[PDB]
């Protein structure tokens, strides 16, 4: 797939905003995540044993991995489509160690909609919702033909 330039502009005009509160931001998507798929919580063992909303908002850890992962994700969104490289060790990790099915990053993909489209409602109408899925569609298509590649194809 290919963005546009125009695509492009409405997904890095409301990441410039979710960049104003990252951790913030890394939190609610995270906690979203687990809420709504709570067979993803299992796969973190720093975690697992977080039992509630209210423990896992109070978990500093939890809050510094979401900065670590946004700001990853942040670093691939601004390559505009050419991010190779940004993608290599990420799909090394997520498929060798990790061991992330395709189906648990569709499931993070809509907790990141989600989370813009209640905080940001104002510059995240349809147009720019779909933009954001198709760039995190093409994420996921590339991730996927990585983990093929490495040998996971999970
Ligand atoms: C937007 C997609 C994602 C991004 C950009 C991302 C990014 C990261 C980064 C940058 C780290 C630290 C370095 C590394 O180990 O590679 C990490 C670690 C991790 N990731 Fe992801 N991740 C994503 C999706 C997920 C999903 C969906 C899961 C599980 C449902 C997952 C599970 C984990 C685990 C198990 C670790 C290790 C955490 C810890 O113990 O340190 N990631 N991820």
């Amino acid at each position: 797939m290919v963005l546009s330039e125009g695509e492009w502009q409405l997904v890095l005009h409301v990441w410039a905003k979710v960049e104003a509160d990252v951790a913030g931001h890394g939190q609610d998507i995270l906690i979203r995540l687990f809420k709504s798929h709570p067979e993803t919580l299992e796969k973190f063992d720093r975690f697992k044993h977080l039992k509630t909303e209210a423990e896992m908002k109070a978990s500093e850890d939890l809050k510094k991995h979401g900065v670590t992962v946004l700001t990853a994700l942040g670093a691939i969104l601004k390559k505009k489509g050419h991010h190779e490289a940004e993608l290599k060790p990420l799909a090394q990790s997520h498929a060798t160690k990790h061991k992330i099915p395709i189906k648990y990053l569709e499931f993070i993909s809509e907790a990141i909609i989600h989370v813009l489209h209640s905080r940001h409602p104002g510059n995240f109408g349809a147009d720019a919702q779909g933009a954001m899925n198709k760039a995190l569609e093409l994420f996921r298509k590339d991730i996927a033909a990585k983990y093929k590649e490495l040998g996971y194809q999970g």
